[PDB]
């Protein structure tokens, strides 16, 4: 575990750049397979991979990966906090500012943190006794984001996505 | 695209945050898989994908998805200001602080970065044309990040691993 606060604050920031870096290579993988290159999209994919191994290393020095329950219990503390602190501030000053996008990413993402606050609240229940979850699929909206376990409803509550355009896990 | 500075700043933060929770998701998806809990690593994965859904929607409303060689340019630029400022930089502190650990993660990902940044400005020339490029597979090492494409060293330069450990997208 890494101890001393300058290095931590760098281990930090280098999580949160490889972090931003996979993302940007799984959207950048997205647009390039949508525009007729897949070869560059396998390419930005398999970075993406490189990014997440190098974030995963930064993150394990920094001694924050613990057994699943603690893991949940971290997802918990992130949902929370964007559900009744972020969020609703970032979205409420979009709209203060007339940022009407801004209203509606903001507010996709806080009606899908509700949600996964409470499964992974569910989840650490059943990880706190040893146990696995029982479950059969998953289903996300593209659009919001919008999750549901097993049963979904037929359109997205959050955007009205038909549940054909959900991404299914399973 | 959002244009007020504050909206702005908070859907770069939000985009940080929307990325650093689908990351320590992917993490926290291989620990439960690690321990047993395959449906909890399911709901983890699946969790991780709307928050790249999130993640996306802020990202497009900063006007940040461009064509695939702009993607490609911020790709570069991300990789080259690693590769020449940032990784460098944060191995030195972390020498200086004798913290070990920070100093291999950031070896390991200052390595990989090299590559990536060749790879990119060779995507580029080819997608510069209306082109694909033309590869069949990239070999990744799950320790250090190391990057390889078409042909795989019989061993990792950086950190040692063998060949047969390198995850393959294909
Ligand atoms: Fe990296
Ligand atoms: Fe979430
Ligand atoms: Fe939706
Ligand atoms: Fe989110
Ligand atoms: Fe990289
Ligand atoms: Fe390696």
């Amino acid at each position: 575990v890494v101890k001393r606060t300058m290095t931590k604050k760098f281990l930090e920031e280098a999580f949160a750049g490889e972090s931003m870096a996979h993302m940007r290579y799984l959207i950048f993988a997205e647009k390039a397979e949508q525009e007729g290159f897949p070869n560059i999209a396998k390419l930005f994919r398999a970075i993406a991979y490189a990014e997440f191994v190098h974030a995963k290393n930064h993150f394990i020095a920094l001694g924050k990966l613990g057994k699943t329950p603690e893991n949940l219990q971290m997802g918990i503390e992130g949902e929370t906090f964007e559900v009744e602190e972020m969020y609703p501030v970032y979205n409420k000053a979009a709209e203060f500012q007339g940022e009407k996008e801004a209203v509606r990413t903001t507010h996709y993402a806080l009606e899908a943190e509700k949600i996964h606050a409470e499964l992974y609240r569910k989840a650490k229940e059943k990880a706190e006794k040893g146990e696995d979850i029982e479950i059969k699929k998953v289903y996300i909206c593209p659009i919001c984001g919008y999750t549901a376990v097993d049963e979904a409803p037929e359109y997205c509550p959050v955007c009205g996505a038909p549940k054909e355009k959900f991404v299914v896990f399973e």
